[PDB]
């Protein structure tokens, strides 16, 4: 179940998955519709569920990763797709081989140097792109 803030946009929670506490390298995953384009994992909040809550289970869902949840990035707006998604910091601790989207749709994973994923991101996810601003 969609759910949406009073102005109809949908909830969205995102993690931006790091190997480690420096923050160098971030996992990306591929797009369902499209698997050779690359985006940052996350998705729809479900009815009453807390954004960190939404943000891990979707990266356990379509990353197949666990770890640390940090600190609240920020709320960014797509206003072309009306979307308002939580960002948050995760440090990875646990890589799964065997992950819901891997068996339901054959998503794939890769670590990006911060630089490479605002490049991959740009030309189809500027908005995710910004994500990495600070
Ligand atoms: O395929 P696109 O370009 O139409 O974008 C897709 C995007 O696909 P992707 O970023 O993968 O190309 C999905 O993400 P996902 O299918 O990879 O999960 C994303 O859904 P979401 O991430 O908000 O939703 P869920 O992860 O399932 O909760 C949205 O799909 P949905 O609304 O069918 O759940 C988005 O569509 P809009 O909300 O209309 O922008
Ligand atoms: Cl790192
Ligand atoms: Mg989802
Ligand atoms: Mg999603
Ligand atoms: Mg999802």
């Amino acid at each position: 179940t969609r759910t949406y803030d009073g102005d109809g946009y949908k909830k969205r929670a995102a993690c931006l998955c790091f190997r480690s506490e420096s923050e160098e390298e971030v996992l990306l995953v591929s797009s369902s519709r499209h698997p050779d384009r690359w985006i940052v994992p996350g998705g729809g909040m479900e009815p009453e569920e807390e954004p960190s809550v939404a943000a891990v289970r979707e990266v356990c869902e379509e990353a197949g990763v666990k770890g640390t949840l940090g600190r609240l990035v920020g709320i960014f707006e797509n206003q072309e797709r009306k979307h308002r998604t939580y960002v948050y910091v995760l440090i990875v601790t646990e890589v799964l081989e065997d992950w819901e989207d891997s068996v339901n749709i054959g998503r794939k994973r890769e670590w990006f140097k911060i630089e490479d994923a605002i490049k991959v991101l740009q030309y189809h996810k500027p908005v995710q792109a910004s994500y990495f601003e600070t």
